[PDB]
Parts: structure tokens; C-alpha cells; sequence
């Protein structure tokens, strides 16, 4: 397999993944995002996402003919205290793909793109109840992250950003 | 007052906010990031973050000389099932000048930026024992964001990352 950055071509691809992961975590509903949005939001002037790809050759595409099995959606973030973070948003490999090596070359990827950037960490939520991503990412140097404990996560929705903005 | 965008000039005032920010927390000792830090990562070709100030007449300058009293810093997220999100990571106003309406109008400024790069949503944290704070954000729309229950953050540090760039 070879782990590559995403083009605008992979845009289908890449909304085929995020909709797979979505189901795998029972919420395939709440994707509303189309494929002109990640073409937009991904290969326009500026990237609000970066995503790196798992292409396996085409003797062994998937029964419905996709070359691409795996993916990690990353943005860069940034914390006032000590600077550039890398932030891991999605990760996923289809699950006849996995246990193949492709997530640990995606990670080693990512951790590149990391160091390059001069980030001084990657951060990333994991459900409590995966043990074993959890696993995977603790043999990998992941240790927990204390940093919002004691804070509400809040948000203001379009419906009151547009209040806001025309008062 | 003016609420503008900052500019490379400010980034002496940034730090200087941020540490404040960082000592009403009791941890202005977490902040090693240094002006030239902002300075590269908020104003080279790619910033890593975006600023906005509050900025008083010379009149009303701090005891210290200083036109900057409020700042707010923010930048792009995304979320695979619904696009791109503006996350508001540091906001603050200096004691001797909140309640003015400087924190009200930095947030209209952050809503008209969210519309226009068409965002869906604004996300950020707020500790939980601040009800003031709370109901500040409540007043103006805000409401709770789960999303993250049942989730653990993890990360994995610098010299992890190097490790596995280089296995
Ligand atoms: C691991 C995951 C994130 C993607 O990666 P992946 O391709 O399966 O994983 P890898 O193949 O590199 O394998 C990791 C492992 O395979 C085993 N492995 C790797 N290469 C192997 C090979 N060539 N032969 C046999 N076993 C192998 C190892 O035991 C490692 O397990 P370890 O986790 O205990 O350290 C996958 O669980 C996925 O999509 N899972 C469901 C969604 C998910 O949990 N996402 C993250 C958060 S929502
Ligand atoms: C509000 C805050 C975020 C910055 O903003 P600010 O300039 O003080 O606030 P504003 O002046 O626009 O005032 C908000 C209020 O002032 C009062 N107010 C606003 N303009 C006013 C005026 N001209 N005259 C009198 N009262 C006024 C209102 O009651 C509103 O209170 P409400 O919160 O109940 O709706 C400030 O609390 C700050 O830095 N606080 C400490 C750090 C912090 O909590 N940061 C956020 C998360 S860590």
C-alpha cells in the first residue's frame, strides 16, 4: 500500500470514508457534508483540512472498485502557551484493511508532517470504550491529556452567530 | 475603543495579554511561547492562529503605556459531518477594562468572521466554576456541546513524534 496526501480526485473517496466511519460509530445520519463541500473546503485556495490517503494496488480494490481503504483528516491548531499543535480529527481503515500495518504508516506519516511543521505535539480524542485504539495509540507514545478537565465544551450556533453579526 | 485585526506590531501586546490571561489562571508559568513565536506563527506566509485586539485611545492608555487591553485568538477547525467551525482558543479583557462592552463587540467582530468564511458554528471552552463567563456566552447564544462526552483526549508529545517519524 502507499500512504499519500489526498488530491481533489480523492474527494469522493474521502466522504465514502467519513460516511463508513460514521456508520461504524452508528451516526451515518449526521454526515452532511457533500462532496463539493471537501473539494471547496479542501483543495480551494485554503485548506480548512488536510488529508493523507491508504491506496492499495488495483488487483486487490475493494469489491466495489475503490483503490483508496484508509484515511486521517488533520488541521493544524494552535495553544497559546506553547504553540503549533498537530490535531488528528478522523482515522479509519476499512475494516478488511486493517491489522495490515497501513494505520501504523498513516501515524508515522502524520507524525513527519508533525516535525515538520515544528508542532510540538498531536492531539486527538479516542471513545472510552475502544480499548483497542486506544492500545494502538498508547504502544505509539499517546499518554492522556488533563488540559480541559474542569472546562464545558460550548458552542454558538449559525442561527446566533448571524444575531450577533447584525446587531 | 477599536476591535481590528492585530498586526505584526502587536505581538509584544499578545504575549503580554496571553501571560495575563495565564496569571488570572494562576499558571502564567505554562507560557513559554515568545514574541517571536507570535511573530512567525501568527504573521509569516501560513498563520497558525488569527487575533483580534481592543485598542484604546492614547488618553486611556494602561499605567504601563499600553493601547492594547483585550484580545481574542481563533482559528479554523473542521468537523467531518458538518465543515468548517471557527474555534475561539484564548479571549480576554484586562480587569480595569472589562464591562464595557469590549468582550461584547470582539464577539460580534469573531460572529461576522464566522459568517463570512461561512462557518456553521463557533466552538470554545469555558471553565466551569467562571458562571460568570458562562452566563456572558449564554446570553448571546451559546448553549452546551457534547460531543465530546464519553470521549478521552489524548496526545502524543514531541519526542514520541520523532520516533515515530524516524523508526
Ligand atoms: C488501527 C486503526 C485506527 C486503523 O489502523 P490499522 O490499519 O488497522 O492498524 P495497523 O494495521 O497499523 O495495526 C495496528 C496493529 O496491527 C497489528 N499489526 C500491524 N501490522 C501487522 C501485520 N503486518 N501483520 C499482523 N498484525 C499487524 C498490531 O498488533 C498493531 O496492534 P497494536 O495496536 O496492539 O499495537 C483501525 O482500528 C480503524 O479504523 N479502527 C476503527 C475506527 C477507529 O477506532 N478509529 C480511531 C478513533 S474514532
Ligand atoms: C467578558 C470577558 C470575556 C471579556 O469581556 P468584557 O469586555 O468584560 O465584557 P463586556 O463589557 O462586553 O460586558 C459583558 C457585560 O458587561 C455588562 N456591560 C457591557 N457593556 C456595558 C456598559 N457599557 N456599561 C455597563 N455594563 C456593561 C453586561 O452585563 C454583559 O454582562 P452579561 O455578561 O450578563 O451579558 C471578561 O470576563 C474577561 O476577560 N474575563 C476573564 C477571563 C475569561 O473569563 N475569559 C473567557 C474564558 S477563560
Amino acid at each position: 500500500f502507499v500512504i499519500r496526501p489526498a488530491t481533489a480526485a480523492d474527494c469522493s473517496d474521502i466522504l465514502r470514508l467519513i460516511k463508513e466511519l460514521a456508520r461504524y460509530e452508528y451516526m451515518e445520519e449526521q454526515v452532511i457534508l457533500t462532496e463539493k463541500d471537501l473539494l471547496e473546503d479542501g483543495f480551494g485556495e485554503h485548506p480548512f483540512y488536510h488529508c493523507l490517503v491508504a491506496e492499495v494496488p488495483k488487483e486487490h480494490w475493494t469489491p466495489e472498485g475503490h483503490s483508496i481503504v484508509g484515511f486521517a483528516m488533520y488541521y493544524f491548531t494552535y495553544d497559546p502557551w506553547i504553540g503549533k499543535l498537530l490535531y488528528l480529527e478522523d482515522f479509519f481503515v476499512m475494516s478488511d484493511y486493517r491489522g495490515f500495518g497501513i494505520g501504523s504508516e498513516i501515524l508515522k506519516n502524520l507524525s513527519q508532517v508533525a516535525m515538520r511543521c515544528r508542532c510540538s505535539s498531536m492531539h486527538f480524542l479516542v471513545a472510552e470504550w475502544n480499548e483497542p485504539s486506544i492500545n494502538f495509540y498508547k504502544r505509539r507514545g499517546a499518554s492522556d491529556l488533563s488540559s480541559e478537565e474542569g472546562w464545558r465544551l460550548f458552542k454558538i450556533d449559525k442561527e446566533y452567530l448571524l444575531k450577533m453579526a447584525t446587531e
